[PDB]
Parts: C-alpha cells; structure tokens; sequence
C-alpha cells in the first residue's frame, strides 16, 4: 500500500483512445477557477467482488457538494456538473491496487475530470483552497495530458507545518496516491510555458467508505449545513 | 479619528443620481467571484490642499495588482479592469474626514466599484480571501445599494483570533472605516432573500501613503514578484 510517509507516486498504463479527446468537451466549471477550469463529475460505488477484484457501479447523477471546512472557496453549495462521458475505471483500478483498499466493506468514489488552462499573464489555479484536505480517506490524482505548461507542482504537507515535506511536478502518465487524513496538499498554479495557451488535464478520485459516503440526501444536508 | 477598537461605522450623505445606475454597467469580474461579481476600478492621488481640504487626481488607468500574501485567490496577477465612470470622491471625502487622514504627506487610493449577485442556491462570495488584511493602512467599505439579499455580514477580527470581536450587516447608506493593519476582516456571503436574484453594490477604497503607493512599475513588480 501507501509508503511510510503516506503517499505513493505511480505510473499509469496506456489509456483508451477516447480519453484524451474527451477533455475538449468538458464545459466550463461555473464555480471554481474563474473561467480557467473545465469539468465533468461522476460518482461510483466500489464493491469488493468475487476473486480479488472490485466492481464499479456508476451512481445516479447528483450535484457535487462538499464542506466549507475543507474547501473555503467551493464548499457548502450545490455544484451542478455534467456527468463524465468516458470510462476512467481501468485507471482507477490501478490506484485501488496500489492502495490495497480495505476489502472488508464497500467504498464510494467521487471522480472529477478537470482541465485547467493557462495563458500568458493568466496562470491556471489548481488548488485555490490553499493547503487543504479534501475530507476523504484516500485521494488519487492522475495527470492525463499536459501541453505547454510550467508550474503545477504538487506539494505534500504535514498538518501544522510551515513548509511541504515533499514536492514534485506530476507529469502526463503519473498519479499520486495519498492519505488525505494524515497529509494535506496543494499544487502551484499552472503557468504558460512560452507565453501562449496551455492546459493540464487530470482526474481526481476521492475515496470514502460507503458507510461514510459523500453521496445522498444526508451527505448533501451536512455539506450544505441544512 | 477612528474608534478605540480600530473601526468606525458612518452614515453617508445622499449620492449623485448617476451613482446607483452605474452598477448596472459594470462588466463581469474575470478574476474573482466565479461569475457572481462585477467590477470597475480606478486609482487616485490624494494631496493636502489649501484651507484644510484634499485634492483628488485620477491616475492613468492601470491593471490592478495585489500580493498573494494578502489575497490568496486574486493576488500575484495582473487584473485588467475597466475604469470607474462615475465620481465617488465626495463619498470618499466623508471617509477622509472621519479618518482624520494625516496631512503631513500625500496619499494614494485604490477604488473598487463592486456588484455581487446572489440567487437561489448560489450565494455571492464577498471575501473569498477568508479573514484577511487588504494590505494597506486604512480601508473604507461603503454600501450603495442592496436588493433582495440576506447575509453579507461584516466581521472584524483581532489578528490571529479564532472569532471576530465585532459583527454587523452594513446597509445601503452605511460605510465602515478600518485600521487595515491592526484588524483583519471578512464578510459572510450574500444570500438570496427569497429564492430569486438579489445584489449588493459597494465601493471599496484602500488608502496608502503616496510613498508606499500601490501604483506604478515598482509596485507591480513587487506584487507580481518579478
Ligand atoms: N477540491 C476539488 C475536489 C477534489 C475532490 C474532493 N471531493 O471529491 O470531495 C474541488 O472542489 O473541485
Ligand atoms: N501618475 C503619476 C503620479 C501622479 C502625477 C505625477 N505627475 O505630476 O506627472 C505616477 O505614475 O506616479
Ligand atoms: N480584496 C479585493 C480588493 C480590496 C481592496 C484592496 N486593494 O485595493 O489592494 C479584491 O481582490 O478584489
Ligand atoms: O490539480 C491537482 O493536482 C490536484 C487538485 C486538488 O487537489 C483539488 O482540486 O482538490
Ligand atoms: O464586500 C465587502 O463588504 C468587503 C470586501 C473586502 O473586504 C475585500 O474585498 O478585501
Ligand atoms: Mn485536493
């Protein structure tokens, strides 16, 4: 599973040919990134299956809701996103295998398909939350494509620390897996590499046990403080 | 001068008939508020003048720049805004009078003309920076108009405190004057009062001595860290 410090970086297998083009059809994120971000969103149930396998079931499509206490800029509100068109589950399976997800109970995942654009004079913010926890138990962040960008450096932090203990610029074909409770993270802004437009296409998977799922009326009421 | 706690709330006189309608002609803020905010921006020199008066001079129009250390979500970048069309200087003068602005050197002000909209299910964020200092010496925030909104409560904080020491929802015709160094501030989101659209129109005036002005090539280089 995860390394001693609570994170691992892995290489990803080749992706299906429809995955990278699908980022061109993600609509603008109306809630984050102030026009620099484009997004689709889907949620799944993860059930340990017969054999040492995991079965994915896409859940009925719902608005994304998170807590203000984890996300001060995009928490506490209903975030209406379009569903993800492509199938990320083979890539997610790689993260499940590296995590050694506990098979004693089922899991629920949030899947964020994000493109962030940068241009000369206008960086693309990746974590306007600042140093943060996403609020889940494990998080997988996979880089699918980068074009003409600098910056975008992932930094891992122990709670309370003045500086990160690990930093690295994740490249296309890499993913980081992290203990989202024991570590916090941020990422530096995407910059234009040459003064012209550039972009960074990623998928973020947030893992929670089904018994603490981030899905349904009860979760929504808590995140929205209703 | 300001109250012993570093702030004062004042009533403003009647404003010229062109002020309130001008908020309808502010374009969207491309950089903050994720489409909920609309903005114009101008900068002035304030010079002491004969007979205990102050003279205003509108400076050549430049991009707004502020520091990431003060503004985590909109700092460190060039923010291209359009100039303010109307004349806020009589209202600003009321702030100067109540501050008892030091006449021993000239001043420079940033003037932000803001409209934030709220709607059913979509609050309008007023301080996505969180609890913050704007970075200047004094700040004046004036409410010009509020239609169909709840929330929008100003909170003043002693530096590093975990709770504000003063709270109040400023209404149309009111302004707060603040020691921007000795206190920090935030404001709760504006909410739809009844489920439909509402808006809150304000002007923010940030005061710095001319010798520390937030204007020109040197300031921009420092704020952009170049
Ligand atoms: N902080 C990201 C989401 C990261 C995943 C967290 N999750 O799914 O609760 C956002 O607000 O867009
Ligand atoms: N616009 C000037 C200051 C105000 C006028 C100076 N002046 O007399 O030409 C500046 O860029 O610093
Ligand atoms: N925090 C506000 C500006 C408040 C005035 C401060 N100033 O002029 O540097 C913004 O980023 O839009
Ligand atoms: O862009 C990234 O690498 C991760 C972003 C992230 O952690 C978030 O959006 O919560
Ligand atoms: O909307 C307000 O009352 C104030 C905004 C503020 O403090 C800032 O924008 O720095
Ligand atoms: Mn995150």
């Amino acid at each position: 599973p995860l390394g001693t410090e609570g994170f691992t970086v892995i290489d990803l297998p080749e992706v299906a040919p429809d995955i990278l083009p699908s980022y061109d059809r993600c609509p603008v994120d109306d809630y984050m990134g102030n026009g620099t971000r484009f997004k689709r969103f889907s949620q799944y149930k993860l059930t340990p299956a017969e054999d040492d396998t995991w079965s994915f079931k896409r859940l009925p499509h719902r608005d994304y809701t998170t807590y203000k206490k984890f996300n001060p800029v995009g928490g506490g509100i209903r975030r209406v996103y379009e569903p993800i068109e492509v199938d990320f589950t083979p890539l997610i399976s790689e993260g499940i295998r590296e995590l050694g997800l506990d098979r004693s109970e089922p899991w629920q995942i949030n899947v964020h398909q994000n493109r962030t654009r940068a241009d000369g004079g206008r960086p693309g913010p990746l974590t306007p939350e600042g140093v943060h926890h996403d609020g889940h138990e494990f998080v997988m962040i996979a880089i699918l494509n980068k074009v003409n960008v600098a910056g975008g450096t992932t930094r891992l932090w122990k709670p309370g620390a003045d500086a990160p203990f690990w930093s690295g610029t994740l490249e296309a074909g890499q993913a980081v897996l992290l203990d989202d409770r024991g570590l916090a993270h941020d990422v530096t802004d995407v910059l234009s590499a040459d003064g012209g437009p550039g972009h960074r296409d990623i998928v973020i998977i947030a893992f929670s046990r089904w018994a603490e799922k981030w899905y349904g009326d009860e979760h929504d009421a808590a995140a929205l403080e209703e």
